[PDB]
């Protein structure tokens, strides 16, 4: 089961979220 946050995109864009900072 997964949706966004619970799966691979997020997993990818989580990190993503402090880089752009």
């Amino acid at each position: 089961h997964s949706d966004g946050i619970f799966t691979d995109s997020y997993s990818r864009y989580r990190k993503q979220m402090a880089v752009k900072k």
